[PDB]
């Protein structure tokens, strides 16, 4: 079947040239929303949400690792490095690198992650072990935001990627204390206003992870606690057939009202 939703977003992506993905899971029902839910996007930046999980997961053994100094080198900065930079010829702990990664979409912040982890198939490793059967990292920053049509690399699917924000952010993926750091470093973001908090009502809390790359990819995963409700959780990926297509935020607020306003 097709939903009123999905006509809505069918008729949101006809009007901007690209092509959209959309996952809603209402956690008072467990309902599913999706929007070409199992088709493969591009992750982008949306991906450090599943590095730092992965480093949260591993302390949970090791109590000192999120403290532990971590060296900082020229030659690790890459194309977006606003954290990393000031701490070059330094050190970053594993925390100070995971609240840059998510809070500031460092990239080196994020590179520093996938090696903590052993490289990018660590990440997935990590993916493997919660369940998530889908997510593949292939690359490391900033290669994996080539965002190639048809490239698997570096890619999942809205369903699967809101199923596993789900069980880190609210369900039993991590351990009660990292859970709740997550939370608090998603809520803490700086780059979200204009994506998937843009289209909901003001009062609903988000925390959120954004992601862009080549072919205007524009991307954001939430988790949200709205006004009245128990917690959503959305992932709305976009992507565009030109490499030097421009980023399209609003096309996820977009998204994101349709979602709203269909609950
Ligand atoms: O920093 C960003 N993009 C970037 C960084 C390094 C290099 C290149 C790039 N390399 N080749 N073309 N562009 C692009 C960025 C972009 C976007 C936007 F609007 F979605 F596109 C939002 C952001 N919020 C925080 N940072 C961003
Ligand atoms: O790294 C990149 N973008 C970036 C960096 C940091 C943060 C964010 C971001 N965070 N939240 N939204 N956007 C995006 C990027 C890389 C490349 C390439 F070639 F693969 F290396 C091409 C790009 N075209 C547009 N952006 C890129």
């Amino acid at each position: 079947q097709t939903s009123a939703v999905q006509q809505k977003l069918a008729a949101l992506e006809k009007s901007s040239g690209g092509r959209l993905g959309v996952a809603l899971i209402d956690t008072a029902d467990n309902t599913q929303v999706l929007y070409r839910g199992d088709e493969r996007f591009p992750m982008c930046s949306t991906s450090k949400v599943m590095a730092a999980a992965a480093v949260l997961k591993q302390s949970e053994t090791q109590k000192q690792l999120l403290n532990q100094p971590v060296e900082i080198k020229p030659a690790d900065l890459v194309n977006y490095n606003p954290i990393a930079e000031k701490h070059v010829n330094g050190t970053m702990t594993l925390a100070e690198l995971s609240a840059a990664a998510l809070q500031y979409s460092d990239n080196t912040a994020m590179n520093k992650l996938i090696a903590q982890l052993g490289g990018p198939g660590g990440v997935t490793a990590f993916a493997r072990a919660i369940g998530d059967e889908t997510f593949r990292l292939d690359r490391t920053e900033p290669t994996l935001n080539t965002a190639i049509p048809g490239d698997p690399r570096d890619t999942t699917t809205p369903r699967a990627m809101a199923q596993t924000l789900r069980q880190l952010t609210l369900g039993h993926a991590l351990g009660e204390t990292q859970r709740a750091q997550l939370v608090t470093w998603l809520k803490g973001n700086t780059t979200g206003a204009a994506s998937i908090r843009a289209g909901l009502p003001t009062s609903w809390t988000v925390g959120d992870k954004t992601g862009s790359g080549d072919y205007g990819t524009t991307n954001d995963i939430a988790v949200i606690w709205p006004q009245g409700r128990a917690p959503l959780v959305l992932v709305t990926y976009f992507t565009q057939p030109q490499q030097n297509a421009e980023s399209r935020r609003d096309v996820l607020a977009s998204a994101a009202r349709i979602i709203a306003e269909g609950l």
